[PDB]
């Protein structure tokens, strides 16, 4: 939709703090810190797919809005995820071991803006069309 496309990461603020707050260890945080992934968003019928591609790590989810799904995250957490569309924002929550984190994806001007929150840490990552 407004989201459909191939998106390249162009900026990131506070991602190391976000990963630390999730409990990611040094080696895995090193792999994520300077990565500049592509995010490929597609839709078919009821199913939305978000691919994340980077040199040292690829991930993929496919989901239906409002339907919980199991997810293995890039840092190897086993989480329960639910994604909804609220005011044009794709809102994802991951729940595991009594914790939660949110990942909100929105379109702003030429940007796909992704806000990631864990506790008091907020990370902002911006992608632009490849
Ligand atoms: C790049 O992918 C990685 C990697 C490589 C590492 C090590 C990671 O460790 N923890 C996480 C989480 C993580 C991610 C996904 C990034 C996000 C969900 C941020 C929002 C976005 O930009 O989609």
């Amino acid at each position: 939709d407004a989201f459909v496309g191939t998106w390249k990461l162009v900026s990131s603020e506070n991602f190391d703090d976000y990963m630390k707050e999730l409990g990611v260890g040094f080696a895995t945080r090193k792999m994520g810190g300077m990565a500049k992934p592509n995010c490929i968003i597609s839709v078919n019928g009821d199913v939305i797919t978000i691919k994340t591609e980077s040199t040292l790590k690829n991930t993929e989810i496919s989901f239906i809005l409002g339907q919980e799904f199991d997810e293995v995250t890039a840092d190897d957490r086993k989480v329960k995820s639910t994604i909804t569309l609220d005011g044009g924002v794709l809102v994802q929550v991951q729940k595991w071991d009594g914790k939660s984190t949110t990942i909100k994806r929105k379109r702003e001007d030429d940007k796909l803006v992704v806000e990631c929150v864990m506790k008091g840490v907020t990370c902002t990552r911006v992608y632009e069309r490849a």
